[PDB]
């Protein structure tokens, strides 16, 4: 019963701030059946006797059959994403899901996607849509029934360089009286990010910690601390410099770091409840042969620092 | 054979700049589904009688159907599109998609948008998806591909705020060697968008000025121009003095002019290739009860500002 509550409550229970990256790409889906084919459907055999694949509500009849050829690249996107979060799932703080992977197909990614987030939602692991939402307010709004009704996301990521009034038709829906969380995007993992993010400035601050004050500004003011949900900041891995001065200048709020020196990362952004710098790392693990074992590494080397810190 | 060549020629055809946004909501089509199960499916018949109607690729035994009621609202939602670029296409030089309005309900609103884009290329009529995208650079290749490849999009709307870079992966794809448009947002329509558009600086120049420069240079690096393909501005047409600076200083460029007096929009941003001005009215024209009239009410009035240029 909000972002924060959820996130607080699961990260006693795992005692991890690792943020797991799902975006399957078009490889991971063919060598996914391919193997899948090879060493009978070990994975997907697996998949099906898992609870809460009885309770997805796009094309259960397609998923739940045995290994329709019009269904293949469906069934085994669905099934490779099942399989990530089984292995991984008792790793993660969160999940990420980016929304630019599962739309390059149409109708057909947005199936499973919606299948994605139904399935964490059934587990109750906390989600982040990385869709980088960014338009005028009413437009605005489909994308938070979209993101927050829909898919019932507990999050997204937000490019507010647009204003940030829209983080008030996207993090608070007045029909219902609901608040949601978002984490906008103030440094980024690009190496061009600089020619924006910092080289624009405005009252001699630059310009990423101008849309930073922006964001918290709003966040007071829709009270979404009060309704145990937040508006935090997607910085990059990479970026040590930026990350820290975050951290300094802002303690309290939550940091979403995405590409990825881990040590490095972990320690600039660190906060007591460590479930407000979540640490993505997406690819390492969904493209290892071995996701659970690769999770379990990267869920070690992070308690690690979190610990000797 | 290249989007510059296809405005080009439409617009010496029918000699207008108007852009009409098809951006419909759940009222339109209620109220549209109400009006056509009282007057007897007079707009759908209508739709249906048409030959291009054959060449959408989702659910075409669906919408082919007279008026299994989980269809209904695809039914409806496809048709009222069909009814609107059926209605107004003749006053049309583009049509533009916002692509938030099209995904709050799931894969049922990406398989209409994936029907009103192949309906519109059967018609060859110029498109616009205003997506606003925006990613690091390998992720966006996916909006590459869902945008130009699988909707055979004309040109997209995108967010630069993360690095002009982005660009190269949307506009350029070297794999298959062709070449895309692409609109870059300078100057938006709401109140809270001099936050970071305008108060933001870098040596003295508004961040939308340089934010503009820097997509033209990568149009430039890009050799677009040469490929009949190019990059352009969304500048918003409350913004006065920013369409007057862009257009004096940027001469000859694309720009496209959502959201006032129209007049005083068209004149300062004017060029004698107005194409490279389009017009977007969305809400007046789809929710106006008689679309042709109000499509040709708003045709004749930039036709005849026209003339006085």
């Amino acid at each position: 019963m909000g972002f924060k509550v959820k996130l607080e409550k699961r990260r006693n229970a795992i005692n991890t701030c690792l943020c797991i990256g799902l975006d399957p790409d078009e490889k991971d889906i063919e060598n996914f059946m391919k193997n899948e084919k090879e060493n009978n459907y070990n994975n997907i055999k697996k998949n099906l006797k898992e609870k809460y694949i009885n309770n997805v509500s796009i094309k259960k009849d397609i998923l739940l059959k045995a290994p329709e050829k019009s269904e293949e690249f469906f069934y085994f996107f669905n099934h490779f994403c099942f399989y990530i979060i089984n292995e991984t799932n008792k790793y993660a703080l969160t999940f990420k899901m980016n929304f630019a992977f599962y739309i390059p197909y149409g109708s057909v990614g947005i199936d499973v996607l919606k299948n994605v987030f139904d399935y964490l939602y059934e587990l109750n692991i906390p989600t982040i849509l990385d869709m980088k939402i960014n338009d005028i307010g009413n437009t605005v709004k489909n994308y938070r029934k979209f993101i927050f009704e829909y898919l019932k996301s507990d999050s997204c990521t937000v490019n507010i360089y647009m204003g940030t009034n829209m983080l008030k038709d996207i993090c608070y829906d007045e029909e219902k009286n609901k608040y949601y969380s978002a984490f906008v995007l103030v440094k980024t993992t690009n190496p061009d990010s600089a020619i924006f993010q910092k080289n624009l400035s405005l009252d001699n601050k630059q310009a990423y910690v101008i849309m930073a004050q922006e964001a918290l500004n709003m966040s007071s003011y829709l009270n979404l601390e009060q309704n145990n949900e937040f508006i935090g900041f997607v910085v990059g891995a990479n970026s040590y410099d930026e990350m820290n001065y975050i951290r300094t200048y802002f303690p309290n709020c939550y940091i979403l770091s995405p590409g990825i020196d881990l040590h490095k990362t972990l320690t600039n952004g660190y906060h007591k409840s460590y479930e407000k710098i979540l640490i993505n790392i997406g690819r390492a693990i969904t493209k290892n042969p071995y996701p659970q074992k690769a999770a379990q590494m990267y869920y070690d080397q992070i308690n690690a620092i979190l610990k000797q810190n």
